[PDB]
């Protein structure tokens, strides 16, 4: 797949699947710019810069400087993201209230700086990670999961203002990620509610990576508003 001259920022490329996706897309021809709260490693294949996605001023400036510059944002891939685990009423007051302002609000804030650049060119795609916990109930991730079902209800309302400029936007929602306990969520936890993977191993970020350049390239030029589970099978198809 190929992204030749086009500008794709992604967010929380600092590691994980969003450095994989923004090193995909470096490898497919493309001038990248990772957004992290750190990038702690010596080098970084693409242009990198410091940002709190939920803090909206610090959005706001940010994406202010760099649109200046840009004539065209080909692609954003919303990516930063964070996880706190707890039962519901055991989860403590911090862990639900960042859980929200990373999760959501970082999206929102990006879309409230970016729509207007995504109106203005009449086109381009944005995907957004959410998660298979957005799909069906897990134990111990309640707030994660829903903060990861409130991203994929916004990503898709955005969606759906930006269609009338051509403007395309997908999810992926990764299960189980490379980021004896592989062998157990492999089997599944049947006390749990919680389904094994059926094609018997876990994702590697490159495969959540290689959905997100799909669905931001011109092959899936009439691909909007849907989300590609990236799981083994494990949620059945929900
Ligand atoms: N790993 C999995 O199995 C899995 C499953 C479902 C969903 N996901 C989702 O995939 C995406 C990437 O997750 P990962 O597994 O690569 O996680 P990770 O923790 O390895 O990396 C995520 C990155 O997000 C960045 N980030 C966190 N808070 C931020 C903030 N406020 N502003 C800017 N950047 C911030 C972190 O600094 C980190 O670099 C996330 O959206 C995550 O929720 C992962």
């Amino acid at each position: 797949l190929d992204f030749h001259g086009q500008t794709v920022w992604v967010t929380g490329a600092g590691k994980g699947i969003g450095y994989a996706t923004a090193l995909a897309f470096v490898e497919a021809g493309a001038n990248v710019t990772g957004f992290d709260l750190a990038f702690d490693g010596e080098g970084y294949p693409f242009a990198t810069e410091m940002l709190d996605v939920a803090d909206a001023d610090q959005v706001r400036d940010v994406c202010a400087r760099l649109l200046n510059d840009i004539e065209r944002l080909d692609v954003l891939v919303n990516a930063a993201g964070i996880l706190r685990m707890g039962a519901t009423d055991q989860l403590s007051a911090e862990d639900w209230q960042q859980t929200f302002a990373v999760n959501v609000g970082g999206a929102f804030n990006l879309f409230q700086q970016t729509m207007a650049q995504f109106r203005r060119q009449r086109g381009g795609a944005i995907v957004t990670v959410a998660s298979d916990a957005a799909h069906t109930p897990r134990i111990g991730m309640s707030a994660y999961g829903a903060s990861k079902a409130a991203l994929k209800s916004l990503a898709l309302t955005v969606g759906l203002e930006l269609a009338g400029s051509g403007v395309r936007c997908n999810l992926v929602s990764p299960g189980s990620t490379d980021t004896d306990a592989e062998q157990q969520r492999i089997r599944g936890f049947g006390e749990q509610f919680k389904l094994g993977i059926p094609l018997g191993k876990i994702a590697r970020p490159q495969e959540i990576a290689n959905t997100i350049l799909f669905l931001a390239s011109s092959h899936a030029s009439h691909i909007t508003l849907q989300d590609i589970v990236v799981d083994g099978g494990s949620t059945l198809g929900a």
